[PDB]
């Protein structure tokens, strides 16, 4: 599938930044602005409206909501809205959650991994019986949150890292591998109508990758410096080695939505560049 490339970008309360910032990245040559959704942080589908008015090619969407924070027919009556208002620019990106002090704050239901799995599967079965017009997207890597996102998505977001609900750890390519191919086995005979999704956390410019992964083996002990250079969650190196490694992934992987972070906006734009 043709790459297409997001900014994972935080509407921040008190900063008054945001339109400048959605011009950049679309300025930028991004095709999507993602945006999270977090107690603390602005409003996710009130932010993409604020985008919308400022930009005229990106899609817009929530990477991804937390299934906690929504009602599923609210939250269908919040995506035709959004899809009809905007001209069809709006998709959704939809998740279990997993901060629990957000969930004490609002006062909702932690439940249990069961209970807040379960609330993503009802609300995805309810915006499809309502038949919303946006994208759906789905993200995580547990093996029912795969098998949600291989029946119901448009899009299937792999995480890259694990954390213990209620801290980060990067997983190897080998894992990625084997998360991939559950999902596809999962999707069957719809494989190939789900486009695959990965965020990179850093993309480092250097002109000694193999110095950065070495030196980079401290903040990921459990690695190794080879295991490193082939991180799905990290781009290291110049822009020309760094698209030819989106190439490598686009096949190893399938991976041909790409989102990257916000802080690494200007140093991926490169690449942007190269691969089109
Ligand atoms: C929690 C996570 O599960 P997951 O299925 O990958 O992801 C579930 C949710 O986090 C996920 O669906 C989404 O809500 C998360 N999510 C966001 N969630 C949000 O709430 N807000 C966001 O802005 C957001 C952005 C986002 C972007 C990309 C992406 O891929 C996911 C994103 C995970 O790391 N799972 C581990 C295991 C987790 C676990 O339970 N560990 C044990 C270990 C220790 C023990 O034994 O007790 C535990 O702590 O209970 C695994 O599958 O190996």
């Amino acid at each position: 599938r043709p790459f297409r490339f997001g900014v994972n970008l935080v509407p921040t309360p008190g900063v008054s930044s945001w339109r400048e910032t959605c011009r950049t990245a679309e300025q930028s040559g991004y095709d999507v602005i993602a945006v999270p959704d977090h107690l603390g942080v602005h409003s996710p589908f009130i932010a993409m409206m604020a985008a919308a008015a400022v930009t005229e090619r990106v899609q817009l969407t929530t990477f991804v909501l937390n299934s906690a924070f929504w009602n599923p027919v609210l939250l269908a009556r919040d995506l035709l809205t959004a899809h009809e208002l905007t001209g069809g620019r709006v998709e959704a990106g939809l998740g279990t959650g997993y901060v629990r002090a957000e969930f004490e704050t609002a006062g909702l239901d932690w439940g249990t991994a069961g209970t807040r799995v379960t609330r993503l599967a009802d609300t995805l079965a309810a915006l499809r019986t309502l038949a919303v017009p946006t994208p759906l997207m789905v993200g995580g890597n547990g093996d029912r949150v795969l098998g949600l996102a291989a029946e119901h998505a448009d899009t299937v977001s792999f995480s890259g890292a694990t954390l213990t609900p209620g801290t980060l750890r990067m997983i190897t390519a080998e894992a990625m591998d084997e998360r991939v191919a559950f999902f596809a086995e999962r999707a069957g005979e719809r494989d190939s109508q789900v486009e695959r999704n990965t965020l990179v956390q850093s993309v480092i410019a250097t002109d000694d990758r193999a110095a950065t992964a070495k030196a980079m083996r401290s903040r990921m002990p459990y690695l190794t410096a080879e295991q490193i250079l082939q991180l799905p969650t990290l781009l290291i190196g110049t822009p020309a080695q760094m698209a030819e490694t989106l190439l490598e992934r686009r096949e190893r992987f399938g991976f041909s939505y790409v989102c990257v972070q916000e802080r690494y906006l200007a140093a991926f734009a490169p690449v942007i560049g190269l691969l089109g």
